[PDB]
């Protein structure tokens, strides 16, 4: 069993999600994975068809599946809509409906793509860092909150269970990688930082196979530029994670290379970081790497098929060098690039 | 009049502060600045001499002067002391005594030093950014604050006068540079961010000669790595400023190049970012660039002698290429490097 709800969304979403499906079907056929999937309406296309971005049929399909493969969502066309039915509200409704409390965003400098990084080649080399960001609490949602003409106030607050559950997702993710977690806080100045640190240390005792270190968020802004290749997994609160994930996201030097996973109680959601790029919808040029790597994330984080996720990543790594898409200075269309990924998957299998 | 209280502090502090004084005496002699200075005990040396880091005589001298030239402070020797008399408490007492509410930290990639940056040469080229960080408020000092076994909480809060006064320091600093301020907030999610943005926009109307743009803190973590050369002045709240100033601080690739200024109601304090480096105290090798640039900051931000500050910066820029200190891969001692700075100041004057 591998039951996937596919929500291809808007703009280039249908193209790049289909590229990811071609990869998953090739794996299913080669490995006997028991893949079953169904496509559901979501985002702008759903608004246009049904009058809302996350209609009942889709909520049901997402609930019933074991993972969501989501394309890009939204665009200029729907920007003038009431908030209640906007594509972005659909995305919040999707994530809330599943209580997804951890966002995982990996930033990887593939070998031979150091040239793309803003960092010098020797610093970019070997970067492969996974930022795990607490998604449902902290100052973004804390109470009290408000403003008057005199002042305004927001509250960074965390309860023990919120810190525990994001930490566990980080330790589990590190087991699948290089078994190293850095937890990030502001424990030398803030009570929430002290509390976060002690809670993560306590949770860490359940994961004796994973090394744990603590760093302050300001020091981490230094380290992600000076020696990012030193990290494996990094876990932190919502606002710090938003900042550091954005910092890590620019190290590979290309938006089309970045996948995202959101994990929690319900069905986990895997999607590209890039948007719907409507100006190139239907052209067959979008770089499907983010989507394909989101399917590798699905294999790894929803299904525990870590060896398979690594095979997909290696095939993508080779394809980026062999037949780079236009965003990397090459000329490979979406389908040609997907075919190159499949050739490498096939070649690695035939050992 | 230019009355300066010199607090040379600990470790390499006396050496590098004297290098800065040689520069200021050369300028005073060439320009007729009316420099008057006195040396006062501060930090570990004061603890050893008087039993406390910020004794009465020094508080008086700081109050009576127009600026403080402060060396590095602290070290291993005093780490086991009660908080009440630690060197770090001395520094907090110094800054509080003067109600210094804005910290200004410039990060500059001097021409021909792009090689030092972690960023590719073409991105490092031309970086000259000044981060202005609100120093006395925001979540670091906000109430309510606390922790229990169940949860912990800290409050990011700002009143209108706190935002106004740090913004004015940023607009004033931009006038002396390239007349461009980017204010940074989290206005798309947080009430404090909305409040900060509207307040800064209102203050900006008093500075029609300075351009103003707003950016979110997460976007700024992207921009300071992908296109830092695009910024001139950046102003933000305490925790965001701590994070972004640390991020900017690594772009030049050398700690010895970074000065700091703290400005507010009382006497403004100019100091290196580097610490006391006690292992090389008395060797005559410390790079005095941070201290000398802190004296340029003093000229600019305390005395408005912007042309003179730029002359000191240009002479330092040439000296770093001609006679680089050991931290830049060269072999110039502290005095030889200071002499090179003086040769360039002399040569630029004799037009």
């Amino acid at each position: 069993s591998m039951k996937v709800a596919v929500l291809p969304g808007d703009g280039i979403g249908p193209e790049v999600t289909e590229a990811a499906l071609k990869v998953l079907r090739a794996l299913d056929e080669a490995e006997g994975l028991g893949l079953a999937y169904e496509v559901f309406p979501f985002g702008g296309a759903a608004i246009d068809a049904f009058g809302e971005p996350f209609p009942e049929p889709t909520r049901k399909g997402v609930e019933e599946a074991e993972a969501v493969l989501l394309g890009s969502v939204g665009g200029p066309k729907w920007d003038g809509l009431p908030r209640k039915i906007r594509p972005e509200t659909g995305l919040l409704s999707l994530r809330k409906s599943q209580d997804l409390f951890a966002n995982l965003r990996p930033a990887k400098v593939f070998p031979g793509l150091e040239r793309l990084s803003p960092l010098k080649e020797e610093i970019a080399r070997g970067v492969d860092v996974l930022i795990v960001r607490e998604l449902t609490g902290g100052i973004y949602f804390g109470e009290p909150r408000g403003m008057s003409e005199a002042e305004a106030w927001n509250t960074e607050r965390y309860s023990k269970p919120e810190v525990e559950r994001v930490a566990r997702v980080a330790f589990e993710a590190a087991r699948k990688r290089r078994k190293h977690v850095v937890s990030v806080d502001k424990a030398n100045v803030l009570e929430v930082g002290e509390f976060w640190r002690k809670t993560v240390e306590e949770v860490g005792r359940g994961y004796p196979d994973v090394a744990l270190e603590h760093q302050y968020v300001d020091a981490m802004a230094m380290h992600l530029v000076r020696s990012p290749a030193r990290f494996d997994v990094v876990v932190t609160g919502n606002i710090f994670g938003d900042i550091l994930s954005d910092l890590a996201s620019v190290l590979p030097g290309s938006l089309g290379l970045l996948p995202s996973a959101s994990l929690g109680r319900g069905t986990p959601v895997f999607e590209p970081v890039h948007g719907s790029a409507p100006d190139i919808a239907g052209k067959g040029i979008a770089n499907p790497t983010a989507a394909i790597l989101s399917a590798a994330m699905m294999l790894e984080h929803a299904f525990g098929l870590v060896e398979l996720a690594r095979k997909v990543e290696d095939a993508v790594a080779k394809a980026l060098l062999e037949t780079p898409p236009p965003d990397l200075g090459g000329s490979a269309g979406t389908e040609a690039f997907t075919a190159t990924v499949l050739r490498h998957l096939a070649a690695a299998a035939l050992e």
